[PDB]
């Protein structure tokens, strides 16, 4: 079943205090709250089990994978509670917003881009070492804490390359960030995440992935057909080479997350995460004026 799921005896409305609604995804609503028992802040995701169906598979999957991860690079999962037909999913609260939210105000500088990529790369390396594949790497799924810590979120479709299944074939992810082998449903693995990371690097530099203006279905034949996207514009040579390294049409030719961690773009530009608080404050001020 769902790990961390608590019996109906545990009333989430009495164990958690919702402070404010902080998001409304597809599935349900997200709140910032407090675990009254330990007075620790948490993110509370509430989904109506009656009002949904095929979205339950994804929810259950996302929670199964998150309960098997233990890394400061992956959003923590604290359990689930049931209240009549509402499922309350308790997670680590990340108040800095997503990297995609941080792009809303204006562009990032290469320092900010490198810093974010370096932390995502730490998360991918952990997941890959645990034989897990994120499958949906994109700036919308990279969350920041208010002090600048960067974490992976939204596995939902995260895969497990275990013992009797060293490769996956499921057409899964968001089209624009999907690797060519995933679209063609060839046997794939951790390398699909590296291609996605390359598309996310173009996204952090330009604000949108390649082909973003095209209809998704067109993008479905372009990715396997076309030469790989490159980063165009006035960016440093190391940033452009980092994107090329990730975006190789041949999956076995993409480097691991551990090796990208030593790419010259990362080494010369990444800085401490606390530096990202500025970027986080810019977004709050911007949001105040919307």
């Amino acid at each position: 079943g769902l790990p961390g799921m608590q019996n109906l005896k545990a009333d989430p409305e009495e164990l958690f205090t919702k402070l404010e609604k902080i998001g409304k995804g597809s599935f349900g609503e997200v709140f910032k709250g407090i675990d009254n028992r330990t007075q620790k802040v948490v993110a509370i995701k509430i989904i109506d089990l009656e009002e949904a169906e095929d979205e339950i598979e994804d929810i259950q999957q996302e929670i199964t994978v998150l309960s098997q991860c233990d890394s400061p690079y992956v959003t923590k999962y604290y359990g689930s509670y049931l209240k009549d037909t509402k499922l309350w999913i308790i997670m680590e609260y990340l108040g800095g917003g997503s990297a995609l939210d941080l792009l809303e105000p204006g562009p990032l500088d290469e320092t900010q881009i490198a810093t974010i990529l370096r932390e995502i790369l730490k998360g991918l390396d952990y997941l890959h070492s645990e034989k897990k594949i994120h499958r949906d790497i994109k700036a919308a799924n990279v969350l920041l804490s208010e002090h600048g810590e960067v974490k992976l979120a939204d596995f939902g479709v995260a895969g497990q390359l275990t013992d009797t299944q060293i490769k996956r074939n499921t057409f899964v992810g968001t089209p624009f960030w999907m690797a060519p082998e995933v679209i063609k449903q060839s046997a794939y693995d951790s390398k699909a995440d590296i291609w996605s990371l390359g598309i996310t690097a173009i996204e952090l530099a330009r604000g949108e992935p390649p082909h973003s203006e095209l209809h998704p279905m067109k993008v479905l034949f372009l990715i396997p057909k076309n030469n790989p996207p490159t980063l165009e514009g006035n960016y440093s040579k190391p940033l452009k080479e980092f994107v090329e390294a990730c975006l190789n049409k041949e999956p076995s030719f993409r480097p691991t997350a551990k090796e990208l961690l030593k790419h010259k773009f990362i080494l010369r530009n990444a800085k401490k995460t606390s530096y990202l608080t500025e970027l986080i404050d810019r977004y709050k001020r911007w949001k105040a004026e919307q």
